[PDB]
């Protein structure tokens, strides 16, 4: 029995520092949906664990030239963590190098605007130039646009990849701040889960517009062939069927909502 | 050894698999059409196998008998070696995952309520608090098991009612449940997956609707026998087809493009 090293990422409301974190130690420093989920998964699988925050603050992408993975995916691939418990999107390129559990949450790519921005859809963004728009770096949303051969999305990528100044951001928090401070001239493409959370937080000045652009899931990731993968997968299904995943979503999204 | 034709188990459930109007003068896989027929062709293409569609003999999804411990339905066909793969609206569940493998999901769904239009019901809570309107589920499937196992008060109350209701509120097929809603003048509501509910909502005579939120959140997966050689490739194919947009295209094709209610 060794202590399982969990890689995760500071991303609200999945993993956040507690208000009084500087007087706390180890796993107790953190709170959120994924902190609660990690505790449940560990209990059902019978392991002790240490939450670590991913060194480079990234989800994970492969460098096209060196072929080296960064982010949480890299931490699994290179043996620096035993499991990733985070809002980590299940994707084909990742499933080729790590294992994922069945999904614990559904999501799709979505559009965040400052309230009153005259945009209702992806189509709307693609047909104009007044309002800039971008995505997170080193994540699945950027890759979605990079690979899409859907007319509207391909046009969006052509604009985004060459836009000056850069429309990409290092963290979700940076993307949201950019929307909030840009007086309606920046829209942000991000996962519906994070969009819907921010929509219910003060100062209540953003909103999700239009339908989701795709439909996918987050999964708990382990290194290819790991001894933990089987148990973790069954634990996710058990938590789903018990209603625990629904309980946690309600706890962290809507019970804590502050826009009424 | 040499490549063998893959036996695919599936179920006659609209719009996933249906008999073509002219099926008697067609052969083999060409007899059938639907979302799962289109998906099977794509999975087969991408994984590089030839296949034969077969309809599950007992017309069931899959449950384990309490007494005999024998699995029926498509799950049983995989467990007992009669089929190599199931391509169907088969729900990923823990009890099934213990005996077969599932791909990552190809379609999201949740348990939902179907009413005859005008029935004074807006929620599961509403059903649970009243007695004039009967309600039930497919008699062997993941929806029945959901209610059987739920520790949530509203759903426990519903199960306590359904399990003891006479005459039986359970049905043998989705089609039977839908017909029961339609003929019962608002006095029967049917608990079924959102996917099937939304499909029927777009079918003549346009007299049913889905009401309230979904009761749970889950998915359908492509299933293979435990440790099958096909599992890895099938899973990658699902993710590829998801990412390209094929799954969205197929849902629109079979649900909404051919909808009969505007
Ligand atoms: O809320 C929850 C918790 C338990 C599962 N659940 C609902 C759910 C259902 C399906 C998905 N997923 N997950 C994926 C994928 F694996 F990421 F590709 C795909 C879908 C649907 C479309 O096909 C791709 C994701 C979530
Ligand atoms: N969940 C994403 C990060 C957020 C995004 O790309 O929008 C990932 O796993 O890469
Ligand atoms: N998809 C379900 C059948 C339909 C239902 O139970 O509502 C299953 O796999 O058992
Ligand atoms: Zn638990
Ligand atoms: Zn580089
Ligand atoms: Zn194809």
């Amino acid at each position: 029995n060794k202590t399982v090293v969990v890689t995760t990422i500071l991303e609200s409301p999945y993993v956040m520092m507690k208000k009084n974190h500087e007087m706390l130690e180890g796993n107790e420093r953190y709170e959120g949906y994924c902190v609660d989920l990690a505790a449940e998964i560990a209990k059902h699988c019978g392991f002790k664990y240490k939450l670590t925050i991913v060194g480079d603050g990234k989800y994970g992408a492969r460098d096209a030239d060196t072929k080296i993975w960064n982010g949480m995916v890299g931490e699994l691939v290179y043996g620096k963590a035993d499991i990733a418990i985070a809002p980590l999107t299940i994707t084909l390129v990742r499933e080729e190098v790590i294992d994922f559990s069945k999904p614990f949450m559904s999501l799709g790519i979505s559009i965040m605007i400052k309230k009153g921005t005259p945009i209702e859809s992806a189509e709307d963004l693609s047909k104009q130039t007044e309002i800039a728009y971008g995505t997170l770096d080193s994540g699945s949303t950027k890759e979605f646009f990079r690979r899409s051969k859907i007319a509207v999305f391909d046009k969006m990528w052509t604009y985004m990849r060459s836009a000056e100044p850069s429309v990409f951001v290092r963290t979700t928090a940076e993307g949201v701040a950019r929307v909030r401070k840009s007086k309606g001239k920046y829209a942000y493409l991000l996962e519906s889960t994070m969009n819907e959370y921010i929509e219910q937080r003060k100062p209540c000045d953003t909103m999700k517009v239009g339908g989701n652009l795709d439909s996918k899931g987050y999964g708990i990731a382990t290194p290819k062939g790991s001894s933990l993968g089987n148990a973790v997968n069954l634990a996710v299904l058990k938590l789903s069927e018990q209603g625990l995943l629904d309980k946690l979503k309600n706890k962290w999204w809507y019970d804590k909502g502050e826009c009424g």
